[PDB]
């Protein structure tokens, strides 16, 4: 097995779908295969997009590459690098530790965390461990963008705007998010804590209302990821920023958004005045949802058996806005899944 | 003291200078020290540019709002947030530890650095500590750019390519350096060991000799901040690359580096072809160098003390090619070092 085969490989996906796909998501497919039989995890190690991997995979097997029967089985020794394992285990890789926030911040999570209201599939829902919930709010922490400020939270299954008020840092807490449990349950624990935060049902394909236009020092989001969902997401949090200064908290994956796409939302940053700051691949684990196999790729699984570890992971990028961002703050029509969303 | 008065100290040291500095920067100095009465520390927990720290501070002292004497005091409560204190004390808030790479790789590393060149101020140079060198190259082996593949490294005062050949994983690096002594002890260790590593002196004003012109799979580099320096160093890296596929890994400062140059450089590597991966902030911590009192900024420091430990630190950047990039391979005419730089 050379090199010409892994662009081979890519070049048949490509003229089969219309989708950036190149050799080196055909060389990470195979190293993580070096390491794993297992799909899901085989899907961790990739860094590839799931709606690449299947056609790359089928491709493999095709070729005598790859045996598909239970697991996923390397019948040849390959040209890939194996993953390697180098991450920190007291963090998770993450270099941040949420033990650390102020006003036992930590440990009162953890316990609304045990009655959060359970992922649907109606709002393409999947949270975050708690670990990785604190560990976001304690970047924002380190950064200075919790303490007096006005943040902003859009979309709020990872209860983020709940771990970021507990600190007692910020001066107010505003969570925007279209269900209406998860206002629900913000509006709970709000009043439980005493803290000064506020939640409202509200649908990002709207415009944003006028009270929220460049009213906030710091956003966080979770978006979806077709270039709609950015915009109906971050594009809301970039208006929602005052201007000069402030600071906005993005999850970006591998699964559902390929490097040509990571390059396209790093220009539309970059063009509306921001620039990035901290950008840490692998930073967030998510839950398993309990409605993955009604999810859009699962009949195309080679394998098909319900995780049962944790395999679908995030980076979170920290922007900084060098100029007040003027977006238009438009309705946002059409679909905010793309060709490679694949877990809704 | 308000929110105006930030702006205020930023326009003026702004229409003094000619740089971009902005009423964020002003925060970051107030919170820094809010933490600390070390110049040193507070250069570190700041990330705002040496060279803008200067002014600020002095600007702060003529309001009456800090005094200057032994160490820097507070004069007036502010408002402007404490660094938070959540890094992961285990990694040194890196998340990758160098402890596991293959080859015994730190284990003899360490021997070897204990010998190294010490850093001279003719070519700019101080190198990380060894542990951030080598959580740089272990960056490197969980994203699959060593195992098999061609290594450039461009300026090694750190013995980044030493590291990375040490591994064992590297088919081959190439190390280019304008400093004869960190190409001879390069070479030497190369024999000793057996590895295969080579080294060569290249002042990078000069073009890439045709050879290494788009022959490597990674590369490295801590460059010159200047944007001379970058094209000299990070442009040189970029034509270094075969294409598609390939990566590159760059060290970038705060303490020399504005947020509008980090966003230039972001654009510069978006426009030619590449995306990135990783930024983890305050991932490499820098070893003190023998010629700090004879730095351009030493006479302005309003308190001068030697420091007694670390306080210079850089981000590591990963960077991928989606494309070829064909950058002129021309002579680079003018001071790598801008404005902006204040420690050579
Ligand atoms: C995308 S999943 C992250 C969060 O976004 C919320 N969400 C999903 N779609 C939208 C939308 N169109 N507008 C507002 N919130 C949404 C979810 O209910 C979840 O809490
Ligand atoms: C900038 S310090 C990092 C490394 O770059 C090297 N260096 C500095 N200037 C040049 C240059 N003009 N060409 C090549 N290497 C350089 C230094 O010797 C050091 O090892
Ligand atoms: N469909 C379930 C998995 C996708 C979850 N997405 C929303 C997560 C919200 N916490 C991932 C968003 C990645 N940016
Ligand atoms: N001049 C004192 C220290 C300079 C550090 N610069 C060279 C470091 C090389 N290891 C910083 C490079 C930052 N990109
Ligand atoms: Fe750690």
């Amino acid at each position: 097995v050379n090199k010409e085969a892994l662009v081979q490989v890519a070049e048949e996906v490509r003229r089969a779908t219309g989708l950036p796909v190149g050799w080196r998501d055909v060389e990470r497919t195979l190293g993580a295969l070096r390491a794993t039989r297992d799909l899901w995890e085989a899907v961790r190690l990739s860094r590839v997009p799931l709606r690449f991997l299947v056609p790359i995979w089928e491709g493999l097997a095709r070729r005598g590459l790859l045996r598909v029967e239970e697991g996923l089985d390397l019948l040849a020794e390959v040209p890939a690098p194996r993953p390697g394992e180098a991450a920190c285990p007291a963090c998770e890789g993450r270099g941040l530790v949420g033990e650390r926030l102020p006003g036992r911040a930590a440990e009162r999570f953890l316990a609304w965390a045990k009655e959060r209201p359970e992922a649907i599939q109606d709002f393409d829902q999947g949270y975050v461990t708690p670990e990785s919930t604190l560990a976001r709010v304690a970047l924002a922490w380190n950064w200075g963008d919790l303490e007096g400020k006005e943040v902003l939270v859009l979309g709020d299954d990872d209860l983020t705007g709940l771990a970021a008020a507990l600190t007692g840092l910020p001066k107010r807490v505003v969570v925007l998010d279209a269900d209406p449990r998860i206002v629900r349950f913000l509006e709970r624990a709000a009043k439980a804590e005493g803290l000064p935060l506020e939640a409202h049902v509200h649908d990002l394909r709207e415009p944003l209302p006028e009270a929220w236009v460049h009213a906030f020092h710091t956003f966080f989001t979770d978006p979806v990821e077709g270039p709609l969902g950015l915009q109906a997401f971050v594009g809301r949090g970039l208006l929602a920023l005052e201007g000069e200064g402030c600071a906005g908290y993005v999850g970006l994956t591998h699964v559902e958004a390929s490097l040509a796409k990571w390059a396209d939302f790093q220009r539309f940053l970059l063009e509306n005045g921001a620039v990035i700051t901290e950008l840490r691949d692998g930073f967030h684990v998510y839950e398993n949802w309990g409605y993955i196999e009604q999810m859009r790729a699962w009949p195309w699984l080679p394998v098909k058996r319900r995780p049962e570890k944790p395999w679908y992971t995030s980076a979170l990028i920290r922007l900084e806005l060098l100029r007040r961002a003027d977006l238009e703050n438009a309705r946002v029509e059409g679909d905010l899944q793309d060709e490679e969303a694949t877990t809704y």
